[PDB]
Parts: structure tokens; C-alpha cells; sequence
């Protein structure tokens, strides 16, 4: 089985901070954590789309760091390598072999964690982001 999901995390302003954790603690995206995560005993995410979709002012400034964490061991995010500018938004494009993705996962365990801050200002609006996921699944409940 094979199967694609959406999710967005709207609302984003210039120091706006967080983390997806992919997996039962998938709480932006429901249907695959209170659903399809349920009906089978193994799972992997085989890649992840991570967009963002820019609402800011033309005159707006700053950045969105985004950090891919692929074992969970990352609480906040550190890296500051990966950013997108938030008056143009940007995609990453992430690969089974950099998300943990490659091994089956427990249903009941989490695979991997994509964390964000903006260093931009908490007044003004930056934007959202469109998440697609692509899971794999085997052994059903």
C-alpha cells in the first residue's frame, strides 16, 4: 500500500517556532496519525515535501531556518544551515535515505522531525507551510 497526505501549519509570523514529528506524533495531520497509522503494523515515509508558501510584505525581512532531524534526538532547532527567506518561500525536497525513511517503522514508533525558526519579526505575517507526505504501509490491523 501507498498513500500521499497534505497537511499545512498556518499562521506562520517571522519568529514563528516548531517541529512535525512524523509518526503517531503527527498531531498537524490527524488523518494519517488517527487513521491509516492505525490500520496497519508498519509504516515508512518515503519522502516529504516541506513548502513555504510566503504571505509577507514585499518589505518584509528575515528567514525561516528549517532543520531535518532523522533519529528524534533534536528537541529545538540548532542548525541554521537550511533556511527559507520569507519574503520568497521556498521547497525542500526530502529522500528516503536522509528522512529514515528506508527501515519499516512500528505503527507505534516515530521516524523522523523537521524543526523551524524564523528569526523575522512576531508582528508581521511570514506565511504557512504545505507538507506532503509519501507513506508506505504493510501488514494490516
Amino acid at each position: 500500500s501507498s498513500e500521499t497526505f497534505v497537511f499545512t501549519k498556518d499562521n506562520l509570523v517571522g519568529n514563528t517556532q516548531g517541529s512535525f514529528t512524523f509518526g503517531p506524533s503527527l498531531s498537524d495531520c490527524p488523518a494519517f496519525k488517527d487513521g491509516i497509522l492505525k490500520a496497519y503494523h508498519e509504516y515508512k515515509i518515503t519522502s516529504i515535501l516541506l513548502q513555504f508558501v510566503s504571505e509577507a510584505s514585499s518589505t518584509s525581512s528575515g528567514s525561516i531556518a528549517y532543520e531535518l532531524d532523522p533519529h528524534c534526538k533534536v528537541s529545538s532547532l540548532q542548525s541554521y544551515v537550511n533556511k527559507f527567506q520569507i519574503t520568497k518561500g521556498g521547497a525542500k525536497t526530502y529522500q528516503a535515505r536522509m528522512i529514515n525513511g528506508v527501515e519499516w517503522h512500528d505503527s507505534s514508533e516515530d521516524q523522523c522531525r523537521i524543526l523551524w525558526k524564523g528569526n523575522g519579526k512576531s508582528s508581521d505575517p511570514a506565511g504557512s507551510f504545505r507538507v506532503t507526505i509519501k507513506v508506505a504501509l504493510q501488514n494490516p490491523k
